């Protein structure tokens, strides 16, 4: 059985081939003495440093990602490396030389009998069950846009984003101190965290839902924290995840999800333009609030020529979108052939990735 990796910048997704959904997830987050990993590193802090090898979805450390990889075969999974043929997943543009590392550690290190590595993007496109299209990929700590044509991501029209749910974490944490409730410790910032996840949303129309929370309270939502206590939520729920459309917010220069997606597509051949606006699909953690497609379907219909189709696709599952594509390919055993095998390591070395 095949064993399928997704290393992301906040949490590492890994389980078999075949499944639906990732038998574990954790926190890519490494501690070291001033090792352990993921909510055990989390737990000691102070006592170690804590490092994140994966920044903006890219690895920058190979020893800290190494005892990732250890952690997800041994201690999570518990599952002999060996005796599995791995597929990795990388970031939208992630350097040739990284794919090679990549390699040469599952091989060496891990003596696995196979593996493969996909681009990210390209498996949520292919968890929708398409093979053209652009992607919105938001994560824990990135955000891209990637235009795929027939499999292949455009480089040359990928945007990126370094705003993500770490973000949107912290300033909701911040926002909600205007109510008087302060949630500063660790263990607060999960409290925030679940208070995103559940309560918040995208409005379709910010300015409409600011005056709407402000002539009622048809909009807020109460939370009962561990103490027992109970907080009312108002327009946060919303002005938390804005934004994603309006970076500003958190004092980013950047532009919106919704600019860079028509950026994007203006990026790439304009005979191409018509696929990638009749399918653009969502996927990561942060595209889950309710109310975001709706809002990127407005967004991009004001952008661009009006006799353009447009639809988004936000599939129920797309938190875990780009493992699924994972899964889905890796459990092609008819297409076995396409695994890098040990034996094609040998012979060709680190490069045969490519
Ligand atoms: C199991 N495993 C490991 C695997 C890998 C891979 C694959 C692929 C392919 C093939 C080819 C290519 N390519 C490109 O892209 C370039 C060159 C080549 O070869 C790509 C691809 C993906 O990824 O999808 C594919 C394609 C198509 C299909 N169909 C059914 C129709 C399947 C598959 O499967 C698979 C599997
Ligand atoms: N229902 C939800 N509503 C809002 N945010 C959510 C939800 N579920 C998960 N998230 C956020 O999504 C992030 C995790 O998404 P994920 O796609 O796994 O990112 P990643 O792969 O770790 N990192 P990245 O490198 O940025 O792609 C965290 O910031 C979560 O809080
Ligand atoms: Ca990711
Ligand atoms: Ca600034
Ligand atoms: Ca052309
Ligand atoms: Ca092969």
């Amino acid at each position: 059985t095949a064993l399928v990796c997704d290393n992301g910048s906040g949490l590492v997704k890994a389980g078999f081939a075949g499944d639906d959904a990732p038998r574990a997830v954790f926190p890519s987050i490494v501690g070291r003495p001033r090792s352990y990993v993921g909510d055990e590193a989390q737990s000691k802090r102070g006592i170690l440093t804590l490092k994140y090898p994966i920044e903006h979805g890219i690895i920058t450390n190979w020893d800290d990602m190494e005892k990732i990889w250890h952690h997800t075969f041994y201690n999570e999974l518990r599952v002999a490396p060996e005796e599995h043929p791995t597929l990795l997943t990388e970031a939208p543009l992630n350097p040739k030389a990284n794919r090679e590392k990549m390699t040469q550690i599952m091989f060496e290190t891990f003596n696995v009998p196979a593996m493969y590595v996909a681009i990210q993007a390209v498996l949520s496109l292919y968890a929708s069950g398409r093979t053209t299209g652009i992607v919105l990929d938001s994560g824990d700590g990135v955000t891209h846009n990637v235009p795929i044509y027939e499999g292949y991501a455009l480089p040359h029209a990928i945007m990126r984003l370094d705003l993500a749910g770490r973000d949107l974490t912290d300033y909701l944490m911040k926002i909600l101190t205007e109510r008087g409730y302060s949630f500063v410790t660790t263990a607060e910032r999960e409290i925030v965290r679940d208070i995103k996840e559940k309560l918040c949303y995208v409005a379709l129309d910010f300015e409409n839902e600011m005056a709407t929370a402000a002539s009622s309270s048809s909009l807020e939502k109460s939370y009962e924290l561990p103490d027992g206590q109970v907080i009312t939520i108002g327009n946060e729920r919303f002005r938390c995840p804005e934004t994603l459309f309006q970076p500003s917010f958190i004092g980013m220069e950047s532009a919106g999800i919704h600019e860079t997606t028509y950026n994007s597509i203006m990026k790439c051949d304009i005979d191409i333009r018509k696929d990638l606006y009749a399918n653009n699909v969502m996927s990561g953690g942060t595209t889950m609030y309710p109310g975001i497609a709706d809002r990127m379907q407005k967004e991009i219909t004001a952008l661009a020529p009006s006799t353009m189709k447009i639809k988004i696709i936000a599939p129920p599952e797309r938190k875990y979108s780009v493992w699924i594509g994972g899964s889905i390919l890796a459990s092609l055993s008819t297409f076995q052939q396409m695994w890098i095998t040990k034996q094609e390591y040998d012979e060709a070395g680190p490069s045969i990735v490519h």
